[PDB]
């Protein structure tokens, strides 16, 4: 509605309300707030054009912002057409950043605006999944000589590059941030684990304490998944494909069986696969009534929508974000969110701490890419483990946190080999 | 603003929205369905006027349309002033419910509303924190003769009417509703623990895990929620004033200090006392920078508000239920829910299938005081255990669990003594 | 072989390793330390004799001595054939206790042991599963009228007394030590929860992670065994009878079943309920290959051992304390410490400080039996509350834990009803 | 004692006992029988010469006669002096197995013993700890042409053969196999983590709930050790140099602090760093009365026992496997098993289905460098993951786990880039 060239949003009088998100989570954001003192004294990113892709929520604004205190012009798209807030997003245009986003935007919108972010005629390309990356290799590529390189913030994305390397047509260096330790240990894991659950609950009212909670798939995801509904009460039952990682599940104390003697017993199914079609016609069919069914991984294709809607003498929306499959013999089959990212569309997101430490990695990444993509091939690279450490140690000073110094004499030993028994 | 002889409410229009929440909680309260259906089946309360006091939102109405469909002319009224969900009440409304309720009334709407719903003349009142039991007694005496009896929900509530029975005030009998097992055991501990921190996330979207949690409280619902804290990642701190309970703390591995030394090292700090001034002046001085506080037990005197505003040189709103105290040295202290219940004023209360087992009860009570207030005394009484039994027996079914059935040689095992070695 | 009118133990010469386990022990148990040195301060068991049947390891020689150190003449005799420890015991005989036990003594020694015990004529009766009360109500009768009362350690044998009142044949006062909440909440949750891992790890070097543990029970030491084996990485069914048990095993996360089809899938059974033939033939018969069962209730019944010696057609022993049954069809199941008591017959039972309180509280209770038993009648009573609140503020104070004191306004507060919304 | 060319053991007559043991572990060491029967009828290690240096119990002597059952000829020399059980050895030595190891080994005995191990003139070295390894650098340089290749199973070992790499000190290959994913995810962590405390409680039948439980290393073994206190009910302090591990502890639920100001809140120390002098003389002087402490990584150089016995006015040996240093001020600090691999001298080492997973690497290493050794170099080298695949695929075989099957629309779709959205 108030769309132009600078932004398209859908009300820009809702910007008050997004300032104050805003400026609430920034309260919690202490690496950011220290990286983000010294773009506002250096101002290193002046003269630089910037496009992200993100969830267009209030720790999304406020690294934009921080960007743009560095010097940098941004504009921004939804990494996910559901998880914008549209009063976020009206702040951000009150600012000057070039956002183009509104919340429940279609698919071709969304690559709409996808573009227009584009039309700034980016350096750097911040990306969320690895649309935007894909897309300028497909329908811009009058512009990739332009552009010094991107950052990937999720798994999924960093698949996508991947492969893009492997086939010979990525034509610019990706920093693949999501690989990061303080990353993929602390956003993945304890990120994706608490906000989850903090989804499922906000879109349901329902109990997860002695509830058969199935998570599908035991990577970095999963295992906090699984590690905070064990935490609420539920008794979790793991489905991988990795044989290491079921036995760690295991170990770990969950239950671990296939997808189709989960789908008897789940009372809430949670995917966090990265894959397509985890969860499809045959494990709707032995589903019990009543089945919550949520995906945290990506996109919306690992609970495959289209068998649901097959199955489904009725579809009807009971609660938002909860869609209701009828099946023939009666049953009512539940999927938050659309099948899209339970936390981001049913809460709101990762906490700010965890977001932190993942926006804090990639306005480093910004600065790194800024620096040294003369030096780089079109390759996927992962940020040097000094930049983990900075971040690790700025967390653990905020926090009042202290820890023990090695010795010369231990670092020493580490070194040595004749000092046995 | 709808308003008149049968109802109060706040908009009409917000029917619909209201009825969809109902009849969502609804499809995961399998006891109190049984009840429903035994109740309209048989109609027990045909001719009965029940008022309740009771927090509004979707899971009360269902236990209010449940006790309608039995027969019962209903009325009801708020149990706190920012619990009450507006467009549920206007369903109840609607559904010939006698609401008298908005969110956030004024404390002398709060107590109008309560004498329209007492204007039902009530054979059977049901109360939530004993406002309602104790208006009778103070306001109405009146209405004394043709009560048959009370049943109270919470904790607090009980308190009171005991105490009210020690001296010799209480002129009706009283189900002490949270003594049953199937309640305190569950809703106070289980529902408690997560509803508490649904209630935290959503009001502030910070992360739980790495954070120290002060539990003021090792009761029923302290148990609960340092239970669920810790599974969210927090290191927990336990304030008894029981050295018993202080014992079960550390045992059950969560740190035990008294409140000045938790309030130099809390992150947040919830309140689930029953009990006035638990964090009052000196906690405050004492509290780090950012510091989130909230109460999740009755009414708002836990933490003692007056003390944080004689301290605050500014009070700020930086988010909906979000109170900013900020004190004379520049440290900001939030408030959650102006103090109040966080579950309910921040969230939507306990989750559905554990309102739905403690609601069971309710309606239990109610027929309870229905079939026996002829053989009552006014003072208070705990439900027969096998009302608990059935409860749970109901809940097992629904949830296709079958339990192991104690055998005669057993039993007689059990009431023998003469069988050692 | 050492065996004479004072004693009758193993060995004298191993006294030097029992005097060494007492000393370890008691230097962590402060609480009965604080009682001893009251004890040897006034002398209140002066003249007086004492009749103890308990396990004897050193933390019972440690509470015998400290009744001894308070002038009590002291007798004692297993309450497990299988639990004595040869140097505890000599070390006890060395001390002037006469104590009559040999490790692995035969049924009939345990009670030729537990009669000369009883040739003391106590004025006080110990116990630990009410077989010495038991005793003398069958074959000692002329000794009746000389006792003053007993103390019952355990549910087991309270269980037994309360079945002896209602029989009308109980002849003298008996404390439940059991009942006391310092007692249960601590020893039988908590203690039991981490020795019973204990022995079962000491008598078996298995994994627990990643098992299938089965407890049979949800009382307070299943609810510990349950507890401790989640800790250690397993996945814990629970097989009750109770269904509002059953119900907050599920709440608390575990999965609950029957005992026929836990039997399918358990890789370790251990059975906590107190009652007789839990684990019989068809639940042997459906075990797996390589099936653990361990008890950790009472005497050698829970686990019906005629059942699985008619299904092995060999019995064998690997192991100290493990029984191998060899069944037809070639699978070995494998019983812990012959049914009894694994954590004291394969382990060093309760750790000290736990036996510490337990204890402690015996020893307040042969007080209060010394100094009420005349206007006690021949019934079973609980210790008043304030002997578990003195044993929790003296174990805290030992911890070095300050807790939380009620203002007088609080306890205002508490026993008012005026002060509402 | 029983002593000749081609063993040196204790007792020949312990023997039987060893063989117990030995065959009751085997029982539920699934991998390993299935490379034992694969040994046993294709005999690959004919004609070829191992020697070994491990920790002799039980589970170690079922490796070496799996070996043995392959055609090898075996020799094996204790990795520490106080882990070797003396009638597991024997039982060896009657297998024919060349073992030259006592249980109590002087430092003197420890490398002659190494030596007559190494005269067996290997072409395989298997090595715990490399010291082995190193022998033959330093001592033995005339084996280096007849050896193949070593593989080193601890962190500690892997850290000093990589110094050696790295200097160009190392002449033959060496496999790590620490570094497989099936070893370190599982031995190291959960492995640790079961075994570290029960050799705590077995060595001091004292309470983990409610203490103060220090670790000291977050890395895999210090995780387990964590992971598994806290699962027994302890509050757990992390002391780490690693600033992104602090920080996984905090998130993980622990407090996190310095080495000094862990040392005076903490009851239980715990060192697993692999380093020199994590604990010495500054931390001992601040620790409470009482302190335990005990060593999970290599050798007794991680508790400095130097500082222990400056400080001391007394040493004294209360229990099997605890020392006592009495201080100048009458404080007793006890530090268990010498200050060596507290799981392997108080206990048993890890449980049988842990070792199982880490001896069949083990043998899977040896049978790696007999098939490899001609084309590989002088530096360390981590076995290839189908490896770590086919041992976690015999184990979730061997638990009656199937898992889910990757399909290959979803392979495909993993190495795509196009499908975003
Ligand atoms: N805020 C969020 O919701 C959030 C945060 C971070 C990452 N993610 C997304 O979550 C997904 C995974 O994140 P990761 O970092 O855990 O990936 P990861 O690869 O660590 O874990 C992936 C796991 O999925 C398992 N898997 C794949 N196909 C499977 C199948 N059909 N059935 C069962 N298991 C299967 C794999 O074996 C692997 O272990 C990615 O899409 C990533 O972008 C979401
Ligand atoms: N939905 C909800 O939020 C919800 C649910 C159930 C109960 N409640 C309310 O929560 C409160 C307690 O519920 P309960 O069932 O736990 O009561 P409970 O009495 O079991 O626990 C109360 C604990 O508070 C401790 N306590 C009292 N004063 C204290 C102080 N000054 N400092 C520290 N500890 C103190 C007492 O020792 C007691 O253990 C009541 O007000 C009850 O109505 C709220
Ligand atoms: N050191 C120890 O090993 C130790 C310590 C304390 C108590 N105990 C013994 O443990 C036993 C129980 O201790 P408690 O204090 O837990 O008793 P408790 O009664 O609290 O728990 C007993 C549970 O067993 C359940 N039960 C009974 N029969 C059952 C069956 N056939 N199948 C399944 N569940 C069944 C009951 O429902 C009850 O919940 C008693 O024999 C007591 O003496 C042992
Ligand atoms: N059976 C056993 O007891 C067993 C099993 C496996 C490994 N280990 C031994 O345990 C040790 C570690 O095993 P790992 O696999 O954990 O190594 P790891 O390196 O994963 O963990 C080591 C941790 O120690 C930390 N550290 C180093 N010096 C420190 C100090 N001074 N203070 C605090 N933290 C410090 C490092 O930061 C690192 O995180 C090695 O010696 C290994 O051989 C023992
Ligand atoms: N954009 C795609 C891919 C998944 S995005 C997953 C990413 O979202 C990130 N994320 C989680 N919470 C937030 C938040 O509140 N703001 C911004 N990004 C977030 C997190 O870093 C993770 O890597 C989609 O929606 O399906
Ligand atoms: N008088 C105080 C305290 C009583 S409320 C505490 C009670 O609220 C109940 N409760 C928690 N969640 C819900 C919900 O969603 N609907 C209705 N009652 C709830 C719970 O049973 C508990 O006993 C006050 O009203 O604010
Ligand atoms: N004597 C019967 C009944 C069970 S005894 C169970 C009791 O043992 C007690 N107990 C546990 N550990 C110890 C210990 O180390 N010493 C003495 N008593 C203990 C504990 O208090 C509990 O009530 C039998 O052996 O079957
Ligand atoms: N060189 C040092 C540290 C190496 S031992 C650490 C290794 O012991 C191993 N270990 C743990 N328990 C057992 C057991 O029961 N038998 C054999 N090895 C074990 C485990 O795999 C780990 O990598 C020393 O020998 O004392």
């Amino acid at each position: 509605m108030d769309c132009g060239k600078d932004y398209c949003v859908k009300d820009l009088s809702l910007a008050e309300e997004g300032w104050k998100k805003i400026d609430w989570v920034s309260r919690f954001m202490p690496v950011l707030q220290y990286i983000k003192r010294e773009f506002e004294e250096k101002k290193p990113f002046k003269g630089v054009r910037i496009a992200a892709t993100l969830h267009l929520e209030m720790k999304t604004a406020f690294l934009l912002l921080t960007l743009k205190a560095g010097g940098a012009e941004v504009s921004a798209a939804a990494s996910n057409p559901l998880s914008t807030q549209d009063d976020v997003v009206a702040a951000l245009a009150k600012a000057g950043v070039k956002v183009y986003a509104i919340r429940g935007e279609s698919r071709e919108q969304y690559y709409e605006f996808m573009h227009k972010a584009l039309d700034i005629r980016p350096n750097i390309i911040i990306d969320d999944g690895a649309d935007m990356i894909s897309l300028v290799h497909k329908e811009r590529q009058e512009m990739l000589d332009e552009i010094w390189g991107g950052s990937e913030e999720t798994t999924t994305g960093v698949i996508r590059l991947r492969a893009m390397e492997k086939a010979g047509i990525l034509k610019f260096p990706v920093i693949a941030v999501n690989d990061s330790y303080m990353k993929y240990l602390f956003d993945n894991r304890y990120g994706t684990g608490q906000s989850t659950w903090d989804g499922i609950m906000r879109a349901t009212n329902l109990l997860i304490a002695g509830k058969n909670v199935v998570v599908v798939g035991y990577g970095w995801c999963g295992r906090g998944i699984a590690m905070r509904a064990r935490g609420l009460g539920a008794t979790v039952i793991v489905v991988e494909v990795d044989p290491i990682k079921a036995l760690e599940a295991r170990m770990d104390g969950f239950l671990v069986m296939d997808m189709k003697e989960a789908a008897k017993i789940g009372d809430i199914f949670v995917t966090a696969t990265g894959n397509i079609k985890c969860i499809r016609r045959e494990h709707f069919e032995l589903m019990k009534d009543g089945a919550i069914m949520a995906n945290a991984g990506h996109f919306d294709v690992e609970i495959w929508k289209p068998d649901l809607e097959k199955l489904a003498v009725e579809i009807n929306n009971p609660r938002p974000n909860v869609t209701e499959y009828k099946l023939k013999d009666g049953r009512r089959l539940y999927l938050l969110a659309d099948g899209r990212l339970v936390n981001l569309v049913a809460a709101d997101g990762h906490p700010a701490e965890i977001m932190d430490m993942s926006f804090a990695l990639q306005a480093k990444a910004a600065e790194y890419i800024k620096d040294n993509h003369e030096r780089l091939e079109p390759k996927v690279y992962i940020l040097p483990r000094e930049i983990d450490e900075m971040v690790a140690r700025i967390k653990l000073e905020s926090m009042g946190i202290k820890i023990e110094e090695l010795t010369e004499e231990q670092k020493k030993y580490l070194e040595s080999w004749e000092h046995g028994t």
